[PDB]
């Protein structure tokens, strides 16, 4: 399925954003322990320095495209358990609704909009009284283990993480130098 | 009940408006037969003109009133059968909406509104979706006959009637005439 997809697709995501972490964290450890010796490597520290600024992006980037695969998988299960929803109760929703949207399927556009736009406020005040109650919510069976699994949302230290704005001219740049930093051989 | 009220004042609306209709066109005859007549009655023919003034007014004000009962009805029903649904269903609703609306209860005034207008735009596109099946729509067994005798839409001739936009000067105005008029003994 597209939500089994999705889920692989975030938790692939979520160990690439850490694994930058992890990385650059390498980086700035090395740095530090040549910062700290008695040596002076010019050239060391400075190729250090790009790495790390480099290592940076990484993880922005990694950030930012964990917590869209985290919202992916959780926007795919809600649209999908809510059309199981109303294949079971739809019927009794929408009359319900009926003095909304008895006759919907020959309404103009413009009656359309009106209606549904209407319907959708009712709904959306049902939902709000049933909520008053204080029920807990938990996630429908058939996602729970998945939905579990990936968590209500990302860690903040991922939004912390992708706050910072990257123009494509910078990522253009930094991509190119990502590739390079990934063919090198340690030596 | 709220919407068995709401119902008995709304039939008593129209039926208000609909004898306003007739007094108004009983008026215009005998205004109309005056008119065609040999005769020069004066002080008659003005205030006959004085009397299809009022008329005319009574008809919109009685047109308007009708019109916000009939919508009453239906805003009643919708809300109550809505209520119903949801305390047959809001669990596995709520459940289906869990990504947006667990641990609702323990939410921020910002984020309970996030919440509740992302569930509500997830909500709008599964009733489209079901919408789409094309599936004839029937009022709620438990509304059915005073939504059926109320009629879907109340008749476009209402929406005529009450275009005429009044001031409350005007209405202060018509008020009182409308009072005199109805202590007028005919002679
Ligand atoms: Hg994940
Ligand atoms: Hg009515």
């Amino acid at each position: 399925t597209a939500l089994q997809q999705a889920f692989d697709t975030c938790q692939n995501n979520k160990a690439a954003w850490l694994q930058r972490k992890n990385e650059l964290a390498a980086a700035e450890q090395e740095y530090l322990r040549l910062l700290s010796g008695e040596g002076r490597n010019v050239s060391r520290l400075d190729e250090l320095r790009n790495i790390i600024e480099v290592r940076k992006w990484q993880v922005n980037q990694a950030a930012g495209r964990y917590i869209r695969s985290h919202e992916a998988v959780q926007h795919i299960s809600i649209r999908d358990r809510l059309n199981d929803f109303m294949q079971q109760h739809g019927t009794a929703l929408a009359a319900a609704l009926a003095p909304e949207l008895m006759g919907y399927s020959e309404l103009t556009a413009i009656a359309r909009n009106c209606a549904i736009q209407r319907a959708t406020d009712a709904l959306r005040e049902a939902l709000l009284s049933w909520l008053a109650k204080g029920e807990k919510i938990n996630y429908s069976a058939q996602d729970s283990d998945i939905l579990t699994t990936i968590g209500f949302r990302p860690d903040v230290a991922s939004v912390d993480d992708s706050r910072e704005k990257f123009t494509p001219a910078q990522n253009m740049i930094f991509s190119r130098k990502s590739a390079q930093l990934a063919s090198r051989q340690s030596v």
